[PDB]
């Protein structure tokens, strides 16, 4: 009874994203053993074909039994942008399995230069503890700086211990905004 | 309003840290009277299965009213780490009790065979009166030296001089570094 | 189980020996390849002039 319609356009254009993600400082420690991977932080991506995210992929190395704090590992800061954004990190999951994952007793990503509310996500093995972290501001131009903290439980079988066996993939969403 | 995600993966890879702790020489000291324990200092470690620590344990037997201070109980330094470390010694507290703390009336570790600033954290029975002490460099394959000192109140009860009762528990973090 | 009971053995026949394993298919990917040791047991078999 007396329906009507109004025929909406809808028109798309595509540009580069104005956040983007930097490889920080600690990519150049330059030091490493005899182990094949001669670096202790890798920062890469790789278009996913099955949906289309800009994946960002980080290698980290943890040590047994000893907690590890990294500072520069990624660098969020707008080229573009000519106000004020606001980031926030979620935490989602593990990606795959290698049935290694009970083995991560901690593991934090934290905010660096900038600080605020809780800054931490944390995940304990599989589950996560500690789902999301609070805003920060990011201006025109200068750059947030992200962390690291890994503990790996002492227990891990020897042969998983030469650094190529990969024990986790942790899924960290970062999410950007106009409004704090 | 106008949010968007950028969706990082995080790979994680295991291997054995790089600085680890070792024996020194004091505990082949091999002289010792009728208590049982036939040694002066033990050096030793166990995996901790609460948080994954690698606990290195140290027993020191300490002299009634007569300052000891000893002079090789840990040898710090890396095996595989090419570049040039650092290190430093953070006091935390005592763990558990045993309610003759205050009958300790002073504990100091201190480097010995490299020097820096303050260069020793000092326990007075709970309480801590130096936090933290300087840096000090090691390079490839040199070892810093560790050694001690303690001081215990000659008014102890005469049935904890035998050498059997523990009488503090003190935490002392090793903190490394690859920055001074 | 602690250990087997006697067997008796002449001269020039022998008692051959079997195995039974099972793994939990759960083994993480990365030690599959075969290279890797899971276990190391250690068992006695004991010779005897008696039953």
């Amino acid at each position: 009874t007396l329906t009507f319609t109004n025929l909406t356009y809808w028109l798309i254009n595509a540009t580069l994203p104005p956040a983007m993600k930097y490889p920080g400082t600690d990519t150049t420690i330059t030091r490493s053993d005899s182990s094949g991977y001669n670096r202790y932080v890798y920062v890469s991506y790789y278009y996913d074909p099955s949906t289309g995210y800009n994946v960002t992929r980080i290698s980290i190395v943890g040590f047994t039994g000893d907690p590890t704090n990294y500072t520069n590992v990624l660098q969020l800061c707008n080229k573009y942008y000519s106000g004020t954004l606001y980031a926030k990190l979620v935490a989602v999951g593990t990606v795959g399995t290698t049935n290694y994952e009970s083995y991560i007793k901690d593991f934090r990503v934290y905010f660096v230069n900038p600080t605020t509310t809780p800054n931490y996500v944390q995940f304990q093995g599989t589950s996560v503890t500690q789902s999301a972290t609070g805003s920060v501001s990011i201006g025109p131009g200068q750059c947030a700086t992200v962390g690291a903290y890994v503990l790996v439980d002492p227990s891990l079988p020897t042969s998983a211990r030469d650094g190529k066996t990969v024990i986790a993939t942790y899924q960290v969403n970062v999410v950007f905004s106009t409004s704090p």
